């Protein structure tokens, strides 16, 4: 069960070996789900069932639609949220994250039609052009893009990727306009995604209407930000500034899609507040087969680090037409939860796709699955090797928690939080048990789903006027928790973190108790 | 630097990881064997020569559908456009061809709770061949269609067979005994494709030469979510073993329709290398899709990549702790010269071999160096292709006189594709693998030579 | 450089041997208990006060010889010297003693009438050995008698027989028992007998050693440390002499003879804890084989949490000199580094010109190899293979000593009755001294076996408000640890209590600036 | 149940430490080299036959006594008892003559209870100069201690001594055993690199193949040490003057760490002085001194030392007999299996294809448990090459250099042969040959028997610096 024969080898190669599809899991699943909403999930109806299959994070995606959209959006994901509060004990607390367009380069209108395709046929010509007299007409012969400056940019022999990097175009000839033949051909449609590899794209990372979403964001309340084709750490401090004073507890999230955010990584990491491996547009920017990669590299400096770091983009796809995976989808999100993924992603598989639910759903058995084999003993010494000698109380009431999880067994790692942070500093070491966060702040409940094995729960009860009192309230909820959700039962143990005072910082006890 | 070797001197599995470098280029040699169904799409003698060229080092045939006259006329066109490269044997890369039997396949033959798969997994319990979940094995092993195939296999000399839905030991051999003697040299891989085959993997790895993860209807048979479970721990025990272990199906599905990737496909070829998989396999993609080319392209590059990943300094300790120790003097010959050139970053280990054997030992314990085994028996060669990092290389001049002097030969031809292709150049450092005597089984010398 | 912890972040042990730095000075805190064996040399209250005061935590009394008179004497010194100190609780060492019983030894007679006179053996010389009790005070260079009466049942021609702590050897030639002197030497009286691979049949707890263990019941000793025990009912035997009065007394078992390396595991099962008596056992096994089963004994109860003792012939040639020898500093060292919990000193001690200066090397060379120990390494054996458990104590241990180390705390404070709670934490190798708070002054002398566990006795009265009990407790193990230079304000340490008072409540661990 | 194989397959050391036993028999080989320094009680050649016959390696002449035609007496003593054994070159055991320097010294019965002028207890004379604390007679007394003083050495820790690194008495006896032909030299108190080029140019031209062990005896040297070893060939923990110029608490720490040092480089370190102590007057040693000898192997030590154990004492022969059953108990002790793999990650991947031959013998021992590694060199460098690898098995190192042969002795494992046939014209008739005879040594002595498998060391053409060819041959 939970793998466990597997876990105490006493090499990598044997705890292969020892891999066992007839050992159960445990019922927590610690790794965070995010779903992008869209025309098929957007419905209150639809969302409640996201949210009883799994969903932890709604993300929206800027890209498209309008601010009343949006806002549309986000209050059917609040309402069926909310819609489950009834029960405070079963209650889960739903994330909304917004996803900036960035420096996205786009096509024109083929024929004047938002539906409209033309058949490119490979070798033919096609001119691409900037003069905006094209920019409703577009067809097989000349192509309109909204990246002015594209001529400055891209050097005769150069290559540029249309439509997810399905069309390849190579300049044969550069113009005032450019001058191409088309390598790998196929339906041209509107409003099509342009990559140019290779290429200093000169647009600005933070544009004046990514400055309006930001905005629009703080306005309504959400928790954090996708931030995209981050380049550099000044990238990252606009956004910051942007978000300004009211938007200070917003999490920034920085998603690498390119070759310079690459190659930046460290000071990128430094000034966010986590991490999306990005893979759709990385996957154009560099190499396909360099992408793996990319990924293990940044989830692993961003677990050495101790910040969220979140695997999305086509990692089901084929589940937008099929209500079941392919054999790679499969292993593709179990191998990023090995890796040592925080979050797990979703885009068109809930978006736009036929199947959103069982995608949900068949993210969440894989990713349960996925945990079990994780093999703990390495994990945890090489994580404790590689973080620095502290002087913080919570930093070692942490690591030593874990530990004494790890020794006992234990069916969790219960911890009362304000900020999370306590918290965080649990999930970083990555004990099996699964973390109950226990806080009164909603913002804080529904952003400790970026970390992996943190499981909020947001206690409703009034403070208790004796302090020593309301830590009790809060832990024997925790118990309730879960218990019900049959993560222990009465007589086991639990590890219990708690601070001598209230208030943030203080976290510096840790009790073993038994299951009331 | 340059194939991930910042990576490769870390001292610890999660710093290996941090130090991966997309800017940190492979070398030019690609360890993992290509095998590609060859069907419709790519059954042609002039496609075929481009799939050679782009990496195809084993051709597959699925006798689950075609008859014998298709089948041969498919194996001849293989065999044509393999042998229009030998003019020139410095650059002749030997081909193998596998027989993919049909099996005991439920579709809509019968002598049938609930629980029941249709079309591919396609309906139940509801939804939009037959398999059967957790069932008893009705059909039997090698029905009299498989007898029939597999004698047709010995006929037209091919280098091995895929058994599917392999159950127990017991259908090992009763393929083996329809292969008989005059294709006792036929390598039987067996295709684990149901809960019993995991469940017996013990005693089925030990009666094969190989193992194929037939992940198609593995998915199907068990939950969906436990394949990756059951993949890694046949790769594990095959790698533990030192047997050829094959990844296959649904590894870049989405190029049947597509010229490029989807991401999860990426990283599923990418994981499959450093699980240890000693060869992936295209299906679809290469028989019937619409980009055959550039499937069997894609494998090459990706493979190519993740080698570099590997982190052989806890593969090769892990390896070597869990191999038992040995009297034969090959085995410990093969271990010693793996350890040397890891020791002087050589360029290849060249192997001189009859059966293939002493190449096979060496591979066992995974090198970063490409193995390139000198052989004359062109079996051998094409039987090579099943095991990680061997290059084979097909000699053919004439036995000399005197036997240290066809040694040299043979060493010398070794040196001669290594300088073409790549792998290394004049004054680099190469591990040369000998024996003393002429004859299979007498492999015990290793020396550290310059290149000529 | 400090603490060796240059070499401690070492990748490899090769490595960590390599960063070892004579210019990297020890921290104040000594975690190697040191036991002394009091004698002529010691027993006064003047010099066992400044034993005390080099670093001496427990007294042996060695029951081969002296009568009850003469050690309830040395008893009352020790505690003479002990409790002069006791006015300052912050600044009080306990002190334990221990009861080192005679054993199944044997003896020869008086040479000459004589317990003083002493003869001469010469190599090839002919030796009888006689068992008429008419010789036991006539021993000279031809006939000597010993008190094992069935000595001739057990031996044969060809058998060895060592005299006087494997000085003299002498070879059975006809069996009365006529020897030929293999080495020879001056032989007094009264000294002791080996014969290595014999079948020896002497009862375990003899009639004296009956009278000696009554004894230590009477007098409150701490500890037995239990001569020639060969196998568990041995141990069981002294546990039901000892009975109901004698219950909380730990019982060291002296593993000293091949069958007691032999039956090691069933003999640790049974004992309280492990003495590597090397000094008989280096004559009953091979000698360059004890190297080999010191190490075996040090790691099985390392790895089975039960304190062992290094013993016998660490700095012997202090007997004579004011400073060892270069074998006898690196003994001391590897021993410490091996795991054992005490050191001890016998003749250094009991009997030579210099028992203060090899109680102040002792304390030297352990507190240098302390630093030098790969704690990398061995926390994370130690770790490996202990057994998941369902025992709170046992994982808020393990919790606190794995916090010790990411915070480089000063100490880890322990409250605890029975000592149960502190040594758990002991199992698990802290860097860190561990500051055990006690009320019962026998859990106090009993800590002194323990790897690490500092023992403090607090004299305080119990408080009403149990939560003041308990951070009054924890307040005077703050004041002791400034007071030694362990810690400073504003320094880190680790604190152990539990959720309701009584033993066996362990289960709160506490990351606390120091005040 | 043999060699502590069954703790040797521990995973961890604290179980490999918990599986050590008693009753589980070391092989015949003894790995580690015994160095013996010869006196009156060992000067006499009937003596010296049989500390050969008991396992001394290395006869060790101290010249801070003695005179020229002294020690050109014992060695010809020396020379005398080896070869009376030479009538079998099968058995046959080369034994070095290492000489140790007197080196920077200051030298001076009353009593003193707690005047230096540059013979009573009022007034003591010394030869030196100005410059705290002052030891005399091997530190017993300080300067404040008491004693009985009575031509005792002075030491004067963590001073600056101006006194040169060599002396005109020890450029006399380097250029003596020059003439004598001596295998290697003791340098006492080496205190830097250019210390050992001092001494390197005393011994010229003559004495160029000649072996350089540098003494560590101060705090200078082991800070230092790193350039120390380096311009030396070999190192000696002198631990009793340095016991006395560091405090003596220290000692163990420097010890191991010299020892790992080089280890790490493949270079020989000695273990010397106390070892044995109490064995200059009884016939068996202390506890301390067993678990001395022993530790002194576990750390990784190439030879260990008798000093007046052996020169003076009662017991010289039985305190090289103890010497040799403790280095071989403890040899079957050591934790190979976390060992090799430490020294193989801190070693330094290169282009030399003897180097990668060494490892890949080494690595082919452990896997077919082989009785031996047959190396023929003519220099010894590729029998070293091999040995700092530490393989369990013995390297029989076959050589017809008996320099070599008897240079070999410095460094763990390897057992030196030396084959006096005449060279054969066909090149590979001569290596068989070479072969061969070691084949037969190795069965003579029990190392293995006809049908084992032994890994061979040979290169590609005569000379040195050619060794490139592993081989893995059963035994004749
Ligand atoms: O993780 P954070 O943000 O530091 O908060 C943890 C805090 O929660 C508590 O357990 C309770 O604090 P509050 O009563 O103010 O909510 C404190 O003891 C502790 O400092
Ligand atoms: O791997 P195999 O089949 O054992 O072949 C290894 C043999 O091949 C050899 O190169 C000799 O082969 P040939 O008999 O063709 O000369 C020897 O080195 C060795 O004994
Ligand atoms: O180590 P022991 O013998 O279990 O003692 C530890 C006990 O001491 C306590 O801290 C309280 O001690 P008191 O009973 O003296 O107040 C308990 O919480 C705990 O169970
Ligand atoms: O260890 P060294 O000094 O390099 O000598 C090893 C030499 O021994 C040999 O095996 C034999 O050389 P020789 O003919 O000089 O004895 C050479 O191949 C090799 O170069
Ligand atoms: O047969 C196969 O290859 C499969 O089912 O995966
Ligand atoms: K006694
Ligand atoms: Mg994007
Ligand atoms: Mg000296």
């Amino acid at each position: 069960t939970q793998q466990l024969h597997a876990a105490m080898a006493d090499t990598f190669l044997e705890h292969m070996c020892r891999l066992d599809i007839d050992s159960p899991p445990i019922t927590a699943r610690n790794t965070g789900i995010i779903c992008t909403i869209g025309p098929a999930s957007r419905s209150v109806e639809t969302l409640k069932e996201m949210i009883k299959s799994g969903m932890n994070v709604a993300r929206l995606n800027f890209s498209h639609g309008t601010h009343e959209y949006h806002a549309e959006t986000i209050k059917n994901v609040r309402t069926a949220t909310e819609s489950f509060a009834s029960d405070p004990i079963l209650y889960r607390p739903v994330a909304v994250a917004l996803d900036t367009k960035g420096p996205e380069i786009r096509t024109g209108l083929i024929k004047g039609s938002g539906t409209a395709e033309v058949e490119l046929k490979k070798g033919a010509t096609l001119k691409i052009t900037l003069d905006n007299a094209y920019m409703e007409k577009c067809d097989e012969n000349i192509l309109w893009l909204d990246y002015k400056n594209i001529c400055k940019v891209v050097e005769v022999g150069s290559k540029i990727y249309v439509d997810d990097g399905l069309i390849s175009l190579q300049v044969k000839q550069k113009g005032a306009f450019l001058v191409t033949e088309v390598e790998n051909g196929g339906s041209l449609g509107s409003k099509k995604g342009v990559n140019l590899p290779g290429a200093a794209v000169d647009l600005p990372a933070v544009s004046e209407k990514d400055i309006q979403d930001l905005k629009f964001g703080v306005e309504q309340d959400v928790d954090m930000v996708f931030a995209s084709f981050i380049r550099k750490a000044s990238d990252v401090h606009e956004v910051r500034k942007v978000l300004g004073e009211k938007g200070k507890n917003i999490k920034i999230i920085s998603k690498i899609e390119n070759h310079e955010g690459v190659r930046r990584f460290d000071e990128i990491l430094e000034a966010s507040d986590g991490i999306m491996v990005a893979r759709g547009d990385l996957g154009i920017e560099i190499p396909a087969e360099k992408v793996f990669l990319a990924q293990k590299m940044m989830i692993g400096r961003c677990n050495r680090a101790g910040k969220p770091v979140i695997c999305a983009t086509q990692m089901l796809e084929s589940m937008i037409k099929k209500p079941r995976p392919t054999r790679a989808e499969g292993s593709d999100v179990a191998n990023a939860v090995l890796d040592g993924a925080d979050c797990i992603m979703l885009s068109g598989e809930t978006a736009k796709g036929d199947y959103p639910l069982e995608a949900v759903r068949m993210q969440h058995l894989i990713a349960r699955e996925a945990e079990a084999a994780i093999y703990h003993l390495q994990l945890f010494e090489e994580l404790r090797r590689l973080a620095p000698i502290t002087s913080d109380p919570t930093e070692a009431t942490a690591v030593g928690a874990v530990e004494a999880s790890f020794k006992c067994c234990s069916g969790a790692i219960i911890v009362l939080t304000k900020s999370g942070r306590s918290a965080h500093q649990v999930a970083r070491y990555r004990p099996r048990a699964p973390i109950i966060a226990v806080t009164r702040n909603p913002q804080t409940a529904r952003q400790a789903h970026l970390y992996r094995g943190i499981f909020p729960v947001l206690c409703k009860d009034p403070v208790q006027e004796a302090w020593a009192e309301d830590v009790d309230l809060r832990v024997n909820f925790a118990m309730n928790v879960g218990k019900a959700r049959g993560f222990f039962k009465k007589g086991d143990v639990v590890i219990v973190l708690t601070g001598w005072r209230p208030g943030s910082g203080f976290t510096n006890t840790m009790r073993v108790v038994p299951v009331p």
